[PDB]
């Protein structure tokens, strides 16, 4: 039970003493401080409440847990006289605003001087949890005499002062466990994940989400479930699915869709710490960067990149597909182990051929990319990763040896490969995947996919894929309805990681709208249905920083001010991945569109990496986003960051 509990304390920055309540309830100096709050104003840095040797030369002495404008969640504990600074925090921790509103957050600390941690909750998240040596509790600070809500009193003076309203605060004298505080914190924004740390996919970390409405008003989705924390490279990478049958209202417990089993799906505990975060796990097949569309006949295709154990976007030849060309046919070739060479082929039915003697062996290769010998599957040995850091080992469980693995007896050329599966019941189940042919040529790598969602051009029925080179635009599409696939490959001014998303603008007239390498936003236009494609043009309401961002962009299919609409989510700051701001565009009888409404999901410090917009069924809009900055290097590993957020389009037309 508490020691002081506080209700509807309204403040801007000027604080409330309680230094009467609370002088003499803390006999062992720990402590466990549980605030719901709400601020009316995000600038500065903030103290939630202070704990503070007040007098003059006692500045440095004192206890806070504070809030920052870009979500930051953090603790302080100091002292003076030792000159003892410890301070605890979890980035990207808390939301700002949401649909014109203050959010309520619910946040803790916890103090423990016998394990000697600090750790701080958010919203039913443990953010952090810290052992530190320096440890301090408010009995080892000298001279503790001033307890404040909504500031730190120093030198007789309120520093920190917090903007808002602590809803409730809680002061209990000891620390609680983790399980009691998780649930104090879990509140509304709690329930805006679809996939969560150690859920069903056993990942810890997601990353690249991407929503689609089936036309049978399902709502899917699908993302990056990343095991070894949230690294683009080297990861282990599955791709996780969910879905809804309520306009988004509840979701699916995840399913794994696509996954290779020589590492299991199994929570790790990534290091955070700068000694550590650079960690990889490096001997694991991936699949990452998912394309979802739906076909006119209501099957659904799914892409993904396939990456062989060791291969990445970093790592990968640029000079091989990874194929061979024989007799006219395409053919995925293999090198088995000893040889220098790749002397081997495979062909019809799965049979692996030596490309020497022309002839079958009794090696053949099954749909999921599995060996066999004599009908029989050969195996290897599983990897855990263990820390303590870190060594990958083998585990003793056997998984079918496969040709993208480490372990592989026959392996394929050491490049990136697309994949494709289809489903026929929207998304219950799927195929087994085929490997994309080598559109490229025989002597390029496949294409990286564009993050999102594929469309149907209206008049051709032509279906576009969007992927990129480091180079060039690659525009994967098949005029026989999935049948088959070419690529239109587009030269680019620069070497963009031109991450693209499609729109109809009118019949035949569609817009590739792209990441870049110049803080811009860029789209292509094309006349005649993706064959040929514009000079870029360049948006100018969006500046972003060089490197750039994934964006999503989807047609609407209801008028907007009696207009035709798009509607786009990205960042836009030139300070990083941050300031999501949501853009509707109305298409004018020219084909120019009239960029004429915009809204700030949060406030403009608060993270917004990768995103992805969907029409529901009803009609409003349904977004899924990164809501921290993907790219840092101080925001990487972290959990449950990744929610789900609707829009009316009333809303939309707000800032
Ligand atoms: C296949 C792959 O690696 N995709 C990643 C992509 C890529 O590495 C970059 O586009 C190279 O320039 O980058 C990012 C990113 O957050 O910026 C995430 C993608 O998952």
């Amino acid at each position: 039970t508490p020691v002081l509990e506080k209700n509807n304390v309204t403040l801007t920055g000027g604080g409330e003493n309680v230094t009467k309540e609370l002088k003499d309830k803390f006999t062992s100096g720990d402590f466990t401080v549980v605030i719901k709050y709400n601020q009316s104003s995000e600038k500065g840095l903030q103290a939630l409440f202070g704990i503070s040797n007040s007098k003059p030369g006692q500045q440095n002495s004192y206890v806070d847990v504070f809030l920052r404008d870009n979500g930051e969640l953090g603790m302080e504990a100091r002292d003076t006289s030792s000159n003892k600074n410890n301070l605890v925090s979890r980035p990207a921790s808390v939301w700002g605003k949401y649909k014109q509103e203050a959010v309520t957050n619910t946040v803790a600390v916890v103090a423990d001087s016998v394990k000697k941690t600090y750790s701080l909750y958010a919203n039913g998240t443990k953010v952090v949890e810290k052992k530190v040596d320096n440890f301090l509790n408010i009995k080892d600070i000298k001279g503790i005499d001033y307890y404040m809500l909504g500031g730190v009193k120093r030198a007789g003076k309120t520093a920190f002062g917090f903007n808002g309203t602590l809803e409730n605060i809680k002061f209990f004298n000891s620390a609680l466990d983790e399980e009691t505080v998780k649930k104090m914190t879990t509140n509304a924004v709690t329930g805006h994940l679809i996939y969560t740390a150690n859920d069903t996919t056993g990942s810890n970390y997601f990353r690249i989400p991407v929503l689609y409405t089936f036309s049978n008003g399902r709502v899917f989705s699908s993302i990056d479930a990343r095991y070894g924390g949230t690294h683009d490279f080297l990861n282990k990478i599955n791709i996780a699915t969910s879905y809804s049958d309520d306009n988004g209202k509840t979701w699916t417990k995840p399913k794994l869709t696509l996954a290779f089993d020589d590492f299991a799906p199994v929570p790790l505990e990534w290091p955070r710490e700068v000694g550590g975060r650079d960690l990889q796990i490096s001997g694991g097949a991936t699949y990452i960067d998912s394309v979802i569309v739906e076909k006119k006949n209501k099957q659904v295709l799914m892409f993904a990149d396939v990456m062989p154990a060791g291969v990445s976007f970093r790592e990968a030849t640029r000079k091989d597909s990874g194929y061979k060309q024989i007799d006219g046919n395409y053919y995925l070739k293999l090198r088995k182990q000893g040889d220098t060479d790749y002397n081997y082929t495979i062909r019809e039915n799965g049979t692996v051929y030596d490309d020497r003697t022309n002839r079958p062996t009794e090696f053949s290769v099954d749909k999921n990319f599995g060996i066999k010998q004599n009908g029989n599957y050969l195996t290897v040995e599983q990897y855990s990763v263990s820390f303590e850091k870190k060594t990958e080992y083998r585990n003793g469980t056997k998984v079918h040896m496969n040709i993208f693995y480490k372990d592989a007896l026959f392996k394929v050329v050491p490049t990136n490969y697309i994949a494709y599966i289809s489903s026929n019941d929207h998304g219950e189940s799927w195929s087994a995947p085929t490997l994309l042919p080598p559109i490229m040529g025989l002597n390029r790598n496949a294409p990286y996919l564009g993050p999102g969602r594929g469309i149907i051009e209206s008049s051709t029925g032509r279906i576009l894929i969007p992927s990129y080179t480091g180079k060039e635009s690659a525009f994967i599409y098949s005029d026989d309805n999935g049948a088959s696939w070419k690529v239109k490959v587009v030269p680019l001014p620069s070497s963009w990681s031109a991450e693209a998303q499609f729109v109809e603008l009118s019949p035949g007239v569609i817009q590739a709208y792209m990441r870049t390498n110049n803080g811009k936003i860029a789209y292509l236009t094309s006349k005649d249905a993706g064959t040929t494609w514009s000079a870029p043009e360049y948006l100018k309401f969006v500046s972003n920083p060089s490197y750039g961002t994934q964006l999503s962009i989807i047609n609407y299919s209801q008028l907007i001010d009696g207009k035709k609409a798009v509607i786009l989510s990205t960042p836009n700051s030139t300070n990083g991945r941050k300031h999501g701001q949501i853009w509707i565009g109305l298409i004018n009888d020219d084909n120019t569109i009239d960029w004429r409404y915009h809204h700030d999901v949060d406030y403009s410090n608060y993270g917004y990496s990768y995103s992805t917009l969907t029409e529901l069924p009803n009609h409003e809009i349904g977004l899924m986003f990164e809501k921290f900055d993907s790219w840092s290097r101080n925001e990487l590993h972290m959990k449950n960051v990744v929610p789900y957020i609707t829009f009316k389009i009333e809303d939309l037309k707000k800032n």
